[PDB]
């Protein structure tokens, strides 16, 4: 019935957010690795501060955008799925406004959290470029700068898991609060 195919666009809906929110989790893993691949490179070849914090600035902007492309792609698809599904409950109601306006709760619930990694990205590797211009700065041996290098870009890999944790369980509380609309627009 109508009922069961929306109830499984929605689930197709998720799971698409889903395999996109572990891609950019990958990627941005391997990002972070290579930027600090990096720098160890050049610390192993006794490079200066001034070459070390260009190539890192470089990589870390290189992350943003990336994270930034990968965030508009889901938003996207995720749009495109949401006007699938009001289009077929059209089948079930002329101007079905509450599911409509719940739809759009679910997509601008998405949206938030997606700005909210771009920005806590941006904000985090701005800090992490400065706590390795300090710790050039201090002479700090390699081991030491690397390891903090590695403990702050898994903080910033957790931000964004949590984020897309986040996303997901309220769009999964969401979809059961849509489907239920939906049912009601039904006989009995």
């Amino acid at each position: 019935g109508d009922n069961e195919e929306v109830k499984k666009m929605l689930e197709k809906m998720i799971e698409e957010i889903k395999k996109m929110l572990e891609k950019a989790i990958k990627k941005v893993k391997e990002m972070l690795e290579k930027m600090i691949k990096e720098i160890k490179k050049m610390l192993e070849n006794g490079e200066d501060s001034e070459k070390i914090l260009k190539k890192a600035k470089e990589m870390a902007e290189k992350i943003l955008k990336m994270v930034i492309e990968l965030a508009e792609k889901i938003l996207k698809k995720a749009k495109e799925m949401a006007e699938k599904i009001l289009k077929k409950v059209k089948e079930l109601g002329v101007d079905n406004e509450e599911v409509k306006k719940m739809l759009e709760k679910m997509i601008e619930e998405i949206k938030k959290m997606l700005e909210k990694a771009i920005k806590k990205v941006k904000e985090m590797l701005e800090k992490m470029i400065k706590e390795i211009k300090k710790m050039l700065e201090n002479g700090e041996d390699s081991e030491k700068i690397l390891k903090k290098a590695k403990e702050m870009a898994e903080k910033i890999l957790k931000m964004v898991i949590e984020l897309a944790e986040k996303i997901l369980k309220k769009a999964k509380e969401m979809a059961e609060k849509i489907l239920k609309k939906v049912k009601e627009l039904g006989v009995g």
